[PDB]
């Protein structure tokens, strides 16, 4: 039948395990097959795109591990008459300007960061913090817009709640993981002895998690941390767990509807030439606890707690 391709830049986060489940539904929905594949590099992923078209691919969503790579994915699909569809990433031009052109399904990137600091200081507030001893470290990966929009979101909101500026300390890390995170966090943990309470920021919920870690082993106890992560699916080992930890919850968004949706707008664009809108904004979030997680999973269909 119809082949068609998810590409997805980290197999490993649950996040993408998702959206994978759902392209499959998607599928047996409408009468096509997905072919399943990692591209978690630039070369993997020019070779997976050649690798398609043997198969009979006749396009590919794609999630990618570089922005920058989107004029290659673009000239390759095109040789091999495949239509292409991004997910969660944007394509960006040489010059980092967005390839507004190529179909795009996304959160809402910034009024999810903004949410993800409104919850900081309230729980913050909740736990009767001093602000003078309170800091927000900050991981970031500016050079990735949908990250960047996140954390600058994040710490906006927190500035707009009253957390005052020069306590907020931000930190570049290297890989989108807990070991870049790990690393990023722990360098900024000693040049602050300051400080008694952090909160962490971090686009994802990896990236919050290796904070967390990091925080642990310089001595602070999960009462001094809050970090609230983003994806939501990705925290459940660790709101799992038998004790409270610094990770306070995650924003949990719809993996389920960019997996089927992308997959059935790009079946509908390959099988009857209907054009996908450019610009799909997904607002949809929740908040899970340790407290709600099971219900707010099992509600969404995302079930198993
Ligand atoms: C919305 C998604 O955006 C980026 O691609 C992140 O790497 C993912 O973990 C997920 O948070």
């Amino acid at each position: 039948n119809l082949k068609l391709g998810f590409l997805v830049k980290q197999p490993e986060e649950p996040w993408f395990q998702t959206e994978w489940k759902f392209a499959d539904k998607a599928g047996k929905d409408l009468g096509f097959e997905v072919i399943k594949i990692a591209v978690p590099d630039g070369e993997k992923t020019l070779n997976a795109i050649d690798s398609l078209a043997a198969s009979g691919a006749k396009g590919f969503v794609i999630c990618t591990p570089d922005p920058k790579l989107g004029s290659a994915i673009v000239a390759k699909a095109r040789g091999y008459d495949m239509k292409v569809i991004a997910v969660d990433d944007q394509f960006v031009n040489a010059k980092g300007k967005p390839m507004d052109t190529v179909p795009l399904v996304m959160l809402a990137a910034t009024k999810i960061g903004e949410r993800q600091g409104q919850e900081l200081y309230k729980e913050m507030q909740k736990r009767g913090w001093d602000v003078k001893e309170s800091a927000v470290m900050a991981i970031t990966a500016n050079e990735l817009d949908t990250a960047r929009r996140r954390t600058t979101g994040s710490m906006d909101a927190l500035k707009a709640a009253g957390f005052p500026e020069k306590q907020i300390y931000q930190v570049p890390t290297k890989s989108n993981d807990i070991p870049g995170a790990f690393d990023a966090a722990n360098s900024m943990l000693v040049q602050h002895p300051e400080v008694k309470h952090w909160l962490i920021v971090g686009m994802n919920d990896s990236t919050v998690l290796g904070g967390v870690r990091a925080t642990e082993g310089q001595g602070f106890k999960a009462a001094d941390i809050i970090g609230i992560g983003i994806n939501g699916v990705d925290a459940v080992s660790e709101l799992s767990k038998a004790q409270a930890t610094g990770f306070y919850g995650s924003l949990l968004p719809s993996p389920d509807v960019h997996g089927y949706k992308s997959s059935e707008m790009l079946y509908n664009w390959v099988a009857k030439d209907v054009e996908p809108p450019k610009f799909t904004e997904v607002t949809d979030v929740v908040l899970i606890t340790r407290d709600n997680f099971k219900e707010e999973l099992e509600k969404k269909g995302l079930g198993g707690k």
